[PDB]
């Protein structure tokens, strides 16, 4: 160990940075948020110092460094991009025995500022002793995203629980179980935040009157198109901490190697028999009733057909609390990566996300989607290509509209085909499923905006 | 952040312990590793303590506690059982400005010592301030594992060739491209832990003799609907790693928090609003300078805003791009607010929108519309729908800061529609269509 890592109180103590460009002002921004009583001694201030004094957030000593100026300060930066300067601030903080750090020298002077990570009062601090400020960022990236958003809620919570569950757990083994089960309600969490005190009541009390080992409850996940990359913070977050995993076979490889080692997982998609919708609804009540905490991880998005909604109402009056994490649909990730905007300019402002056929009980309209600018995107539709090929000109659809085909969109093999509309049954049999067919002039953007590798 | 952490130097610099116990000996420990030069004064000692002493790593003062021992001192540690004393050695400390911790008094004194996790020269840090010391314990429990156990032999080889990247590379964006492809290599990094140096020079000349770009890029990334948890992995790595962040209003608070903390940022509206041609003059602009640029934008950038816009003259230019699709507000809000965009006969059509529109089209059903900037319209909507062939009765809803901890959501009919508008505010979405209906039989974020 070559630093020893402290976690300062600076609410209403002086602290003094030396500097006024851009780099005091981040220091500035940390320092003020941790609550110090601070003074900015510089020869020149950017805007952002004359908003924060015009407020009464610091105080400005414009002129050269005024070495006094420490006398009675707990805390010193020297932010300039002048070494000599920098080194005697750094000479007269050591002399008087106050910690003092250098921006672009991090062992020349007394401490280094590490990376951090915010979730008040719960905080996590990084440092490369100054080896490497490339690692620390990475790691800090790592973290943020392993952490919730309000995990310092519950940290703060915990408090006003403490006695009631001394009084109820009285073998040290319990009440540490009690807090591995209360530090990872997200539910909780997220009411405190949002000042909802009738969920925060109904979602502790659940916490004391459930056996201990009990976690019950359903989590609705959007998983995206494919790509790991494009699972949400907390959707990654939720299949961390699942107990078990029902999942289909629109939900990528990549995307089940970041779920929780030995968390049990359940198929049901197409092997290679079709498991009625039912069966899924009653599996993700029963196991919750069980005890069990469970996500219901969906291809893309959980409501965007997706049946999610039919495998919630199933769950109001079983008493198993549930939410939904949404995830990227396949119309925005083929877009993106395909460089072909469902919204530009003229050509928009009415984007369409119509279903084709495998899903029916009733049929299609021709002429309500043969219309005018809106940009057409037809999920599974890759079997009746040439059906909506016909009917679309038929109905008034201009034969040189551009369209286009993407097949494992935002995946490494992503295929983009496109064309006209009188070649649309013809591109479709140069594809597979799962793939989306796009009609619309935005299509011809491709020849501009194309970023990704095609296959 | 009621804490600010800073990693100290503690080489040749005196401390002070107050107390000889077992609490006072870890204490003692960790700052005889830091390399501190200890003091400790207390009425009684334990014998590790006199094992240090007469190993020349430590001074003891026998006896009641000295005012004057703190004089020379960086920092300052109460330990005893007494907290009388304890609370004698933060007062006295404090007359001196030295950061102090009282070890059974978290709430008291100057600074708290945090959980470490140790791989020198790399270093984490952990602490709850003494809010919820269980959950400290059990995040370091996890990080220890999460870590690699030699994680600081590479941190530790990077710090050594830094200062030949800086005479191979002239270019901020090769230096970058070189630790990104450093930290990747997984052969360099077990070669580090077998002590194999033949690999380590090996792998390492090839990094050195690589043409790597120089040129900069623009990154379009969706930041979604507000909630900070739903921005994606990749668009979390593209924050945390750019030079520079142009933002607009729709980016919620919370995750400009995630941006890296030391890149430049550049607000793109009501301060009007960089009129597109200006903001796109920005992002070609900087990312010519050799930066990474990212435009941070609310929701999907290729759904709302004016994305194709800002990147349909890079190829022009010679300037790299790509875009990190984001989840919609349309995805958002009406999912926080418990109504599906489909269901089973509801809906095999979805419709994002936005003088004219064409009324009879977005009239007619089996579909759910969604209106995204419609709430000054809103009264002419209903009155162009019903005239169109909508029936009254079918459900609306209009969601106000969709995801954020300040949703709001009011809920009606058709013909209450342009009242309810006035019932909220910017930004808000306004959801027609059946769907709407099955709020309540779904309703999980908020009772508002
Ligand atoms: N990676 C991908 N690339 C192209 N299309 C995809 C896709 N993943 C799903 N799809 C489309 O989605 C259809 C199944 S319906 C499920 C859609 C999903 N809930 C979502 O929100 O995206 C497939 O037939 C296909 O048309």
């Amino acid at each position: 160990m070559d630093h020893l890592p402290i976690f300062c109180q600076l609410r209403d103590r002086d602290c003094l940075i030396v500097g006024g460009g851009d780099v005091a002002e981040r220091k500035a921004r940390l320092l003020l948020e941790a609550g110090a009583r601070l003074t900015v001694n510089a020869l020149t201030f950017i805007p952002q110092f004359t908003v924060w004094a015009n407020e009464g957030m610091l105080t400005l000593v414009e002129g050269p460094f005024d070495e006094t100026l420490l006398d009675s300060c707990w805390l010193a930066i020297a932010a300039t991009d002048d070494d000599t300067v920098n080194q005697r601030v750094s000479d007269a903080a050591e002399s008087r025995r106050i910690f003092c750090n250098v921006v672009d020298a991090p062992k020349a002077a007394s401490f280094i500022m590490p990376s951090i990570i915010d979730r008040s009062p719960l905080m996590v601090a990084v440092s490369s002793g100054g080896t490497s400020p490339v690692l620390a960022r990475l790691l800090r990236e790592k973290l943020e995203s392993l952490l919730p958003q309000h995990l310092g809620q519950v940290a703060r919570y915990a408090g006003q629980l403490r006695a009631r569950v001394k009084k109820q757990f009285a073998t040290m083994g319990e009440r540490r179980r009690f807090w591995e089960k209360f530090f990872v309600n997200d539910r909780l969490a997220q009411s405190l935040a949002n000042a909802d005190e009738k969920a925060v009541n109904a979602t502790t009390e659940r916490l004391f009157s459930e056996p201990l080992d009990h976690r019950g409850e359903v989590v609705l996940v959007g998983a995206g198109p494919g790509d790991a990359g494009l699972l949400t913070l907390k959707g990654l977050q939720q299949i961390q901490q699942a107990d078990i995993v029902v999942y289909d076979r629109l939900v990528s490889d990549d995307i089940m190697n970041l779920v929780r080692r030995d968390a049990d997982r359940v198929f049901v998609g197409k092997r290679a028999h079709c498991v009625p919708q039912e069966e899924i609804n009653q599996i993700l009540l029963r196991e919750a009733q069980k005890g069990k905490r469970v996500v219901r991880l969906k291809g893309g998005d959980p409501f965007i057909f997706g049946r999610g909604g039919e495998e919630l109402e199933t769950l109001c009056h079983a008493g198993i609390p549930f939410s939904v994490v949404p995830g990227i649909t396949a119309a925005s990730g083929c877009s993106a990566y395909s460089g072909i905007p469902l919204t530009h300019r003229d050509y928009a402002q009415s984007v369409r996300l119509v279903t084709g056929h495998l899903k029916t009980g009733g049929e299609l309209d021709w002429e309500n989607l043969a219309a005018e600018k809106q940009t057409l995107v037809f999920y599974m539709g890759l079997n009746q290509a040439a059906t909506i090929q016909e009917k679309l000109i038929a109905f008034g659809m201009q034969a040189d509209m551009p369209v286009a085909l993407v097949e494992n969109g935002t995946s490494v093999k992503q295929r983009v085909v496109h064309g006209v509309l009188t070649q649309l049954g013809e591109l479709a049999q140069q594809v597979e499923s799962p793939a989306l067919i796009i009609v619309g002039r935005v299509v011809a953007l491709r020849d501009k905006l194309n970023w990704f590798s095609n296959h």
